[PDB]
């Protein structure tokens, strides 16, 4: 039996995508960047605010100095913040404050894995930080996913090994993460997306107590 659960906070809590994308194409266009379009965009899933800039930078082989790359992150991050002013218990996927609630009642830890450092402002606005025992901090980790390293911590945050948990995600980036960390993926989306290899729901309604139990099994 699985001792914790490792959420993906974008693609599973609730998914922040479209406002990412959004403030990552309008800080792009501002330093004549072209290419920031929602192809471009679906490979920074998962991925650190530093690397998506970095990302973003190699499109037209710009180069920033280390101040100018900091301002630049900071300008995206304060208007992705604005755009997710409005975020509330409402904007919780399907079935996903169940499975907190029942995860909990059963005493199965309950990590967050993601790598944006809003996590934890965004989990208070959706009224779910009371369900978290550990939130591994996307700042002190070494790397994006698909390294493992968010996932591996977010474990030992809890007090367990990555081959003792579950690990919920929506990302190729995140599942990859996952499977190298040692704990068991199910994705959320198409199985021509995120694998052949794993259990993958169609949306995150199927996240309940008994599948994750009965998927730990096969
Ligand atoms: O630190 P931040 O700028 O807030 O975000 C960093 C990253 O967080 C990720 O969240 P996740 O791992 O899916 O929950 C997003 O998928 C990714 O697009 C974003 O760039
Ligand atoms: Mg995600």
């Amino acid at each position: 039996m699985f001792k914790a659960v490792l959420f993906d906070l974008n693609g599973v809590i609730t998914d922040t995508a479209e406002y990412h994308f959004r403030a990552w194409k309008a800080l792009a266009e501002e330093i004549g960047i072209n290419g920031v379009d929602r192809q471009f965009n679906e490979q920074l899933k998962g991925v650190s605010r530093e690397d998506s800039l970095q990302k973003i930078l190699d499109l037209a082989d710009k180069k920033v100095s280390a101040e100018e790359f900091k301002e630049l992150a900071k300008r995206k991050n304060d208007n992705y913040v604005k755009m997710i002013q409005d975020v509330s218990p409402a904007d919780v996927y399907p079935g996903i404050l169940q499975l907190l609630k029942d995860l909990r009642s059963n005493k199965i830890k309950i990590a967050l894995a993601s790598a944006s450092k809003n996590g934890p402002f965004l989990l208070e606005r959706m009224n779910l930080t009371g369900y978290f025992d550990a939130i591994a901090d996307p700042a002190e980790v070494a790397a994006s996913k698909p390294a493992p390293d968010i996932f591996i911590a977010a474990a030992h945050a809890v007090g367990v090994a990555p081959s003792e948990s579950i690990g919920l995600e929506d990302s190729q980036a995140g599942i990859q993460a996952i499977k190298d960390s040692g704990a068991l993926p199910i994705g959320v989306g198409r199985p021509e997306d995120l694998g052949d290899d794993i259990v993958i729901v169609p949306d995150t309604s199927h996240y309940t107590l008994e599948f994750l139990k009965e998927v730990w099994l096969q």
